[PDB]
Order: structure tokens, then C-alpha cells, then sequence
């Protein structure tokens, strides 16, 4: 590991800390914004 | 949102810089839990 990567757990851990205090249109609004290269990296990191 | 807009761009910059052993590392050390709501909600 590195403090990278310890940052980047605190990352991911505070994204899903945020998204429980949206609500649906606030969570749908702010997907809408990341682009979908942002989102395909994450989603085949989660899913790896 | 412009905050969580922020998380997930330095996250993504990171996870790009890593070696294959340490993004594989970190997601070991990601609760199942928060990996399926994040996954749900980007996909969507
Ligand atoms: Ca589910």
C-alpha cells in the first residue's frame, strides 16, 4: 500500500457516507454530472 | 455535489496511477456493503 491508497479507501468511504444523505434527485443529478469514463473506471474497480 | 463531484475525480486519478496489486489491495479492503451501493448508483 501508500498513503495513496490510504486515501483513497477515505475516499470511497466518504462517497458512500455522502450518497446516504441525498436524496434520490440529488444522487440521480450528481451521477448525471460524473462523465461515464469516470464512472466505467469505478464501476470495473468495484466489480474486479 | 460539487464536493462528491471532487471525491470521485481524485479517486479516479488515483486508482489510474496504481499497479494492478494495489488497486486489487485496496478494493480487498472495501466493505461488500459500500461496493454495492456504489456500484448500484453508478450504474443507474
Ligand atoms: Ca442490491
Amino acid at each position: 500500500g501508500s498513503m495513496g491508497s490510504l486515501r483513497a479507501l477515505h475516499l470511497v468511504e466518504d462517497l458512500r457516507g455522502l450518497l446516504e444523505m441525498m436524496e434520490t434527485d440529488e444522487k440521480e443529478g450528481l451521477r448525471c454530472q460524473i462523465p461515464d469514463s469516470t464512472a466505467e473506471v469505478l464501476i470495473e474497480w468495484l466489480q474486479n
